[PDB]
Parts: C-alpha cells; structure tokens; sequence
DNA sequence: CTTTTTTGCCTAAAATGTGATCTAGATCACATTTTTCGCATCTTTTTTATGCTATAATGTGTGCAGTCTGACGCGGCG
C-alpha cells in the first residue's frame, strides 16, 4: 500500500519497550503512524500518581490532535509496551497528503468516533457505577479482545494482574479483593488467569 | 564432538496479601427568596347608540311570463 512506497522514504522507526516515544509539552509537528506494535497512552500529576488513558494496537494513527492548530504541544505520554514499528510523517507533508487523499479520513473518522463512543462510556461508568460494574465490564469485554483464547463454557485471558490496573487505571489489590468476591459470586473462575464463564 | 535448547539457578524484582482503621460522601423532611402567571382596578381608546339638517318637492306598473295540459273540482251559471 501507500506504507511501502512511504517505507522507501524511510522515517519507518522501530522502537524497543519502554522507550519513550512522546512526552507532553514537547512541540507537535510530526505525525507518527503504527505498524506493528502495542502502545500505552498515560498521563500523571505534579505529585507524580500516573494515570492510563488508553492503549493503541497496530493499523492506528499517533498525535492527530497536533495538525490543526499549528504549534501544539503534545497532549500525553505514550510509552511503548513491546517492541514498535512506527512510522513518522510531518505535519507539512501530512497536509499534502490531505491535500492529495483524503480518503483515509473515510477510515480514519470511524475509528475516531468509536474514541467517543467508549470515552463517553468511561466518564459515565465513572460516575454511575462503583468498582463493581467497573471491573465488571471490563473483563465482560477482556473475554472479547484476540488474544483472548476459549475456555469451553466461557472465556480464558492470561494478562495476568499487572496490566489490569493499568487498562482500566487502578489498584490491583482492589481488584484481588474483588475478584474473590466475584468468585465468591460464581461469576469468574480464576486462578492469576480467569475463565469467564 | 559440537551445537542449541532448555531449566534451574543466580540474581535481581515486581505483584500478592494483613485487616485494621478513618473520612470525605450523600440522606434526609421541612422553612425561606425567585419565576412570571390569574382576576380585580385604571385608562385610554376606539367604537357605537343616539340625536339634527327649516327654498322647494305630492298615485306604481317596470320588466318580465310565454302562455303545458288533461282531468277533475268547484263556483257559478245559467
Ligand atoms: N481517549 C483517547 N483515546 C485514544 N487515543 C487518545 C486518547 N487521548 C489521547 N489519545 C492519543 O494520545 C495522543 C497524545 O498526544 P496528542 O494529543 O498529540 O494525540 C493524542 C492521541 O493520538
């Protein structure tokens, strides 16, 4: 596709884990975009707390927020979880591009609204409903994620317990407790992994 | 005999579990200021019931029918 011709101009980087690829108040001019690799977006206090926004997976685009107004600075961390292959594209040249496809934004606008679609769901989850329905509906939708492999009669993901805290942005020892007391529900069969049944 | 692949160890190391102990949150039945609403005033404002005008003036038709007609009633009509 157009990411070969693209990868023939290589700015195509490929970072290891960890690596910190954005930090906020930096200057926006480059777009990145993904083709391999999994991507935590975050962002903490003064005082240090750190907080997950979200995650990325392979086939979307970095930064977007930046184009528009020229001269942003940018708007979270997003700290690489695995190794990455990501591409870089200014935002001069991704307005030429604008200029001679849009198209992409045919696809671009749908994964972008879905943004909204569950950010919407998060501040109202966040309001409506305490760590119950909270960690209820997110391993509800853990069962759904590939990677996700069958259990025969449910739902088994091995993600453990660390990256739990981190999609859904909270202690681990809550959900320990909790997890009991929705074993203690018959709800999850777990044991580290958990078979949602 | 050499390679690689595996596991277990070294070695460094994150995630799990103690529950005891508060602490900001939210409830919760009942008094007060605001909306601007509804009928009585004004209060105009328009509109409406009523009242005069002193040269002089004296019997319609008014626009039509085109007239159906056969039988029977009924008042005449002798
Ligand atoms: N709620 C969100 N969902 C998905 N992606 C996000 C969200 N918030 C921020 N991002 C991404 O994280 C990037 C951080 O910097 P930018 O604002 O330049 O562009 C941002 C988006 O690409």
């Amino acid at each position: 596709p157009t990411l070969e011709w693209f990868l023939s101009h290589c700015h195509i980087h490929k970072y290891p884990s960890k690596s910190t690829l954005i930090h906020q108040g930096e200057k926006a001019e480059t777009l990145y975009y993904i083709v391999k690799g999994s991507v935590a977006v975050l962002i903490k206090d003064e005082e240090g707390k750190e907080m997950i926004l979200s995650y990325l997976n392979q086939g979307d685009f970095i930064g977007e927020l930046g184009l528009f107004e020229e001269g942003q600075e940018r708007s979270a961390w997003v700290r690489a979880k695995t190794a990455c292959e990501v591409a870089e594209i200014s935002y001069k040249k991704f307005r030429q591009l604008i200029q001679v496809n849009p198209d992409i934004l045919m696809r671009l606008s749908a994964q972008m609204a879905r943004r909204l679609q569950v950010t919407s769901e998060k501040v109202g989850n966040l309001a409506f409903l305490d760590v119950t329905g909270r960690i209820a509906q997110t391993l509800l939708n853990l069962a759904k994620q590939p990677d996700a492999m069958t259990h025969p009669d449910g739902m088994q993901i091995k993600i453990t317990r660390q990256e739990i805290g981190q999609i859904v942005g909270c202690s681990r020892e809550t959900v320990g407790r909790i997890l009991k007391m929705l074993e203690d529900q018959n709800l999850i069969s777990a044991h580290g992994k958990t078979i949602v049944v």
